[PDB]
């Protein structure tokens, strides 16, 4: 086993304008990991949802990456190492890049980004499947007034 920190991005935007946040592993087990699925939500009322990609700890991303955007406001991500060894995630980093967009008529203020369902974190210590558990730091968009351009010495 036995713990690692999956990270969700504090990030900043302007209402109207679109917003990059990353999904960070750290302190991920010498050992590795050989699979994982959770789901995020977020305020789908607030932001669009523009996509998902998949970070670069992730070897071979198009064999051993998913995400599901269907249910509106939730997010799922799974990660599975196909090869059951040689594509492991072996090293903390960005797991994935959300692109949203802060729709026009949302009002200033904090769009909070959560865990939301846990499924299994695991990896092959010895080839044994081993457990992880998963700790997560919850982020957000803080959505803020643009300063104007435009301005005067008065």
């Amino acid at each position: 086993m036995y713990w690692m920190n999956v990270v969700i991005g504090k990030m900043n935007a302007e209402v109207g304008g679109e917003v990059v946040v990353p999904i960070e592993f750290n302190n991920v087990p010498s050992f590795g990991i050989n699979n994982c699925d959770f789901k995020l939500v977020y305020d789908a009322t607030a932001l669009e949802l523009k996509n998902v990609e998949a970070g670069d700890i992730i070897k071979t991303p198009l064999a051993n990456f998913s995400n599901n955007k269907s249910e509106e406001g939730k997010i799922s991500f799974l990660f599975n190492d196909a090869s059951q060894g040689s594509m492991q995630i072996e090293n903390g980093g960005v797991f994935a890049k959300i692109t949203f967009k802060v729709k026009s008529t949302t009002a200033t203020g904090v769009y909070d980004l959560r865990k939301d369902l846990v499924g299994s974190f695991s990896g092959l210590k010895d080839n044994k499947m081993t457990s992880i558990g998963a700790e997560f730091t919850n982020g957000s968009i803080t959505v803020a007034a643009t300063a104007p351009l435009e301005h005067h010495h008065h």
